[PDB]
């Protein structure tokens, strides 16, 4: 596992900027956001070649330990062995994810979180900077 | 009640930079670094008016729950209600703390830690960025 942070107290409208290094041999990487490891408003999982996906971003929620319905994006501005950065903001209805190519997308806030208190990176994403505004 | 981070994997010679907002009414604030909450290589506790001290940085270690011998610094470049940044590095002999105004001091590495994996802020220091360099 990578860096895990708790008591983040990220509130609607605030921008979370996360930048890190993707491992050279990575098949995917993960950044998880939510209340705790069972309760994710955003599982952000760029897949290079994993679980049947090549160069696709897969996003999901997790509620009480159960995965929701995945969403897949149309762009893939990530490479193994390079710096990856994401910017995330939310309100109680949706998260908005901004990627390093400037592409923005929405993901529904299925847990109706009023605050994001938990962030976790996997072992393929080495956090170099996190800014909570 | 502030940000807690784990799996930092900060190794000797690496630098950790932490920037946060000191609460307007703070009597002190705390940044703790170590293996875990009971084993701290550095309790960094700038005190405005707390525990008998006035405008003094108190540093200590904690070993299996037990506080060590306090060290007090001679300088105090902090104010309640303002942003503060500290940078920390270590080696086998000492941690080095660099303060906002450029001042540096050493604190002994009493636990003989070879990595720092845990960090926590108290509720008077609202962390805004963390960088690893
Ligand atoms: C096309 C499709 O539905 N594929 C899914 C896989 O994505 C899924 O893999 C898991 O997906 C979750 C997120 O939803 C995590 O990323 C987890 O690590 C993956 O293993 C598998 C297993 O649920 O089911 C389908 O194949
Ligand atoms: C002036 C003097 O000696 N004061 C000390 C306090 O520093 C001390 O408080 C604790 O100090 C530790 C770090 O060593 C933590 O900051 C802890 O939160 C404080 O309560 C108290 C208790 O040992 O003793 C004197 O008052």
């Amino acid at each position: 596992c990578g860096l895990v942070a708790s008591n983040l107290n990220l509130k609607p409208g605030e921008c979370l900027r996360v930048r890190g290094e993707v491992a050279p041999d990575a098949k995917s990487f993960v950044l998880n956001l939510g209340k705790d490891s069972n309760n994710l408003c955003l599982h952000f999982n760029p897949r290079f070649n994993a679980h049947g996906d090549a160069n696709t971003i897969v996003c999901n929620s997790k509620d009480g330990g159960a995965w929701g319905t995945e969403q897949r994006e149309a762009v893939f501005p990530f490479q193994p062995g390079s710096v990856a950065e994401v910017c995330i903001t939310f309100d109680q209805a949706n998260l908005t994810v901004k990627l390093p190519d400037g592409y923005e997308f929405k993901f529904p806030n299925r847990l109706n979180l009023e605050a994001i208190n938990y962030m976790a990176a996997d072992g393929d994403f080495k956090i170099k900077c996190v800014a909570f505004d």
